């Protein structure tokens, strides 16, 4: 039956973003990449089976799908063509996905917050906030 992450599942469509440029500076994204990446307004597709949870990206700059369980560690290969290793949980009604490569490691945190899905990206600290709505 239902879980407390059943208020993550749904499709999504980006309204709002806040520093992204900056953020995407931090995580060491080229030029051209940012340019194109941050122009893009991606649906974000969540949904839940068992204990598989998958976050898909529809855009016209990449499609991206990760599917993972909560707490096992995974490979991930990110929009800006990073491999990285990658552990989500859940913090209190946060998902909290953490990637780690080369050393370096950033963070994403989804919530819910009234109608909106509002998701944090930190990388040391510069954060950017990235708001969606119910597509
Ligand atoms: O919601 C966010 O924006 C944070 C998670 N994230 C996404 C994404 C992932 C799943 C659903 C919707 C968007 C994209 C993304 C996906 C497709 C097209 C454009 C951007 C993204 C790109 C980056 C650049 C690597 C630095 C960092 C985090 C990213």
């Amino acid at each position: 039956g239902s879980h407390m992450c059943d208020a993550f599942v749904g499709t999504w469509k980006l309204v709002s973003s806040e520093n992204f440029d900056d953020y995407m500076k931090e995580v060491g994204v080229g030029f051209a990449t940012r340019k194109v990446a941050g122009m893009a307004k991606p649906n974000m597709i969540i949904s839940v089976n068992g204990d598989v949870i998958t976050i898909k990206s529809e855009s016209t700059f990449k499609n991206t799908e990760i599917s993972f369980i909560l707490g096992q560690e995974f490979d991930e290969v990110t929009a800006d063509d990073r491999k990285v290793k990658s552990t989500i949980t859940l913090d209190g009604g946060v998902l909290v996905h953490v990637q780690k490569w080369d050393g370096k490691s950033t963070t994403i945190k989804r919530k819910r917050e009234d109608d909106k899905l509002v998701v944090e990206c930190v990388m040391k600290g510069v954060t950017s906030t990235r708001v969606y709505e119910r597509a």
